[PDB]
């Protein structure tokens, strides 16, 4: 995969995060794109976009703080507000063929407790 695609995709997700609309990132997923959050993994586009839409509409806001890419892998830091509350998440996504294989989203240790929620 070309660089100049993964950055294409990148601009996508960014676009995805900061529209705060769930329909944009289902196109992005891979139908079966694994999930990785802490030491709990599932898989499957229909079971992430419960999550990813549960928690985009949790959340009040949501901005994208950080963006890194190497080679196919797009590291998305992304900010939100929660109970008068500024919290963030790192979305590691590795790419192929122009859709999102594996996604890996780390947590903040503050922002572990009330997510068991989602």
């Amino acid at each position: 995969m070309t660089q100049e695609e993964v950055r294409k995709i990148m601009e996508k997700l960014k676009k995805a995060f900061k529209q705060g609309n769930p329909e944009q990132i289902v196109s992005l997923l891979s139908p079966d794109v694994r999930v990785k959050v802490g030491n709990q993994e599932f898989s499957g586009s229909e079971e992430a976009e419960k999550m990813w839409r549960k928690l985009m509409k949790f959340v009040d806001r949501v901005e994208v703080r950080r963006v890194k890419v190497d080679e196919n892998r797009v590291e998305i830091e992304v900010e939100f507000e929660v109970n008068g509350q500024r919290y963030s998440m790192e979305f590691h996504f590795e790419v192929e063929n122009g859709k999102v294989r594996r996604v890996e989203i780390r947590i903040s240790p503050t922002m572990k407790k009330l997510m068991k929620q989602i």
